[PDB]
């Protein structure tokens, strides 16, 4: 009780390297600072070629973490888009892994993005 509330408190898969540590560490800064936005073309190109944002076999609380910011962004870029397809385009392995998580996490009828 006392154990298990410790150990979940600790350090992450065995096999994570300092590479996916580092880029952990990274974006949870971008997050902490609220630059996510300026930082939505990387997050674009990593997930064109990474299922997940630091290359896991499943997500991580740095996938959950960045989602909770970049799914209103995109909702809103989208809102205020002068064109919708240019935006849909623009980022679309954001908007693939939008829809994955959305689902995995059972988001709100309202909260969540067409697609």
């Amino acid at each position: 009780s006392d154990l298990v509330t410790k150990f979940e408190s600790l350090i992450y898969p065995v096999s994570f390297t300092k590479e996916q540590s580092a880029q952990a560490a990274q974006w949870e800064s971008v997050l902490k600072s609220g630059q996510i936005q300026p930082h939505l073309d990387q997050l674009n190109l990593v997930l064109r070629d990474n299922t997940f944002i630091v290359s896991t076999l499943y997500p991580t609380s740095t996938d959950v973490h960045v989602f909770e910011v970049a799914l209103p962004l995109i909702k809103d870029l989208v809102a205020s888009s002068k064109d919708v397809k240019s935006t849909y385009t623009t980022y679309r392995h954001i908007l693939r892994w939008i829809d994955y998580m959305q689902n995995l996490l059972e988001v709100s009828s309202t909260d969540k993005l067409e697609i």
